[PDB]
């Protein structure tokens, strides 16, 4: 189901989108890597390009929380690649200090990018479909007292994304949506925690993170791919809300 | 345990707030009626007028999506009445057209409006405690297939309001933070999912609604206020999610 389709991953240059980018080139799609740090991106396009043909990958510098910039990037996105199959919206940030960006990265952009994604994927507009997936946390299934609004912005994920996908089969998009939720995961976000500058009045009590970390545990990046393939593969999984745990792995919050 | 506090509801003008306002009135609260809606506020004040006694409340004009406006609204309340006790973040919309303004409005604003209330009533910033409460929805913990970005707003409501309640405690701020979930409430609100202006693209879908309004039956405001008056009254309850059902009436999520 993922040979020669076409995805778009927000976060691309490293990390879990980083992986996303690799799992999916891997199982033969194309990928364009959408990101805001361009240096991270042409790096990552450098080292896929030693993996992958370079006609395979395509990269975008893209503010995602830049509604105009967002849908320029799909423009040019299916202007080079000549479709969208697959969106995943899976740029975040940890910001408490600036939360309102938080929520403009973390939430806005994932519900416009997820309409773009629509507009470009809906059967409703001459589309053949597809699959959007959402990068939640189990910051979106459970409080996190050190980042309230990260929390906040995560739980908006599921919601937004459970009912975007009822929405789907009642107008039959032929779009499946569905959402990870991820506990800790061996990337740079994590360094976030650290800093008086992204967790602001939440810093001092930042070691009941980095303890969480510990006794949880983290995921590697790749484990998380593997959500994603599944989500891909299964096109029975429509506003299914996907987990990734330590010690349950890949498995569903059932509602 | 009410008597005499000073009560910053948002949304007062008409619907839940109206009511929430009425039941603190009776409580013996002093309340700050916050709306952006003029016509309605100043009516409301009247009539209010006309049942308590008139220095017990003070209309103010303001949107809270408007952080300038929401600060300034909160700076006019206190040197007003003096302190801050109790601050009700219940100011909602549904508009799944212009659903940027909606989370402003339903998330957003409910997330400044807090972090006003805490900077005014934290003991660690020289207030005496009180309580925030958050207006989310059942929409908050399930999904809405015609309203996905309210349904995100009210899902974001209560991650934050979890969150930010556990830091609360954390920080000794002696605040309390809760949120209330209600069903269909018989309010005005209702009206909106019926208009193309609200609904945009969700707007042939809404029949889904009306026979869940059937199906579910609709609360009356004063059976919310009563809920409001619960978490006020209970000094035990910091982080509860407060579900209102015709079937169940009062209760609580259980995590
Ligand atoms: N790592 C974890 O523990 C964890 C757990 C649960 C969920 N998540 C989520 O997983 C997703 C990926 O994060 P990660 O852990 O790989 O972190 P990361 O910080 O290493 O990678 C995030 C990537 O997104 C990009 N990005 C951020 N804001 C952007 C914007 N406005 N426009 C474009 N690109 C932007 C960054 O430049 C970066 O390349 C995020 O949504 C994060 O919230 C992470
Ligand atoms: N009525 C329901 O069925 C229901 C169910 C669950 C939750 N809720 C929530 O209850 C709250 C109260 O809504 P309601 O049912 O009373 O509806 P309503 O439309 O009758 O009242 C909402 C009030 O909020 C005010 N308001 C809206 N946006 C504002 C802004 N930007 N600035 C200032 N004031 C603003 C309106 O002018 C109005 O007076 C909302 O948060 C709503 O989402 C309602
Ligand atoms: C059983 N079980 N339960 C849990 C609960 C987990 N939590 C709760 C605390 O905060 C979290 C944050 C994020 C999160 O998205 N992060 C980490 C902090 C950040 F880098 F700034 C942003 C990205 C994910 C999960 C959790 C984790 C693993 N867990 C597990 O294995
Ligand atoms: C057991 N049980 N389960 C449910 C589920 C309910 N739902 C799911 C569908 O949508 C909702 C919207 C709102 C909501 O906040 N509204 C209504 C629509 C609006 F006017 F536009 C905005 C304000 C509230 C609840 C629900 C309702 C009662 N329920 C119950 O009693």
């Amino acid at each position: 189901h993922v040979n020669g389709k076409v995805a778009l991953v927000t976060g691309a240059a490293q990390g879990i989108g980083r992986a996303f980018a690799e799992a999916l080139l891997l199982k033969g799609a194309k990928v364009a890597l959408v990101d805001w740090n361009l240096e991270a991106g042409v790096q990552c396009k450098a080292a896929l390009d030693e993996q992958f043909e370079p006609q395979k990958t395509l990269f975008i510098q893209c503010d995602v929380a830049d509604q105009q910039q967002l849908r320029d990037t799909f423009r040019k996105v299916v202007d080079h690649f000549g479709r969208l199959d697959i969106l995943v919206n899976n740029a975040g940030v940890n910001n408490e200090k600036n939360w309102e960006k938080t929520l403009q990265i973390n939430l806005v952009s994932v519900i416009s990018g997820t309409y773009l994604g629509l507009d470009y994927m809906s059967k409703q507009n001459g589309g053949e479909g597809g699959i959007i997936i959402n990068m939640s946390s189990l910051a979106g299934l459970m409080p996190v007292a050190q980042q309230p609004v990260y929390c906040a912005s995560k739980h908006g994920i599921v919601g937004f994304t459970r009912s975007a996908a009822l929405a789907a089969n009642l107008m039959n998009s032929g779009v499946r949506l569905n959402a990870i939720c991820p506990g800790f995961v061996n990337t740079a976000i994590l360094e976030s925690i650290e800093k008086e500058e992204n967790m602001g009045q939440y810093i001092e009590y930042k070691d009941h993170i980095k303890d969480m970390i510990k006794y949880y545990g983290i995921l590697d990046p790749p484990l998380i791919a593997n959500g994603l393939i599944t989500l891909i593969e299964d096109d029975a999984l429509n506003g299914a809300i996907m987990k990734i745990t330590t010690s349950k792995g890949i498995h569903f919050q059932d509602y």
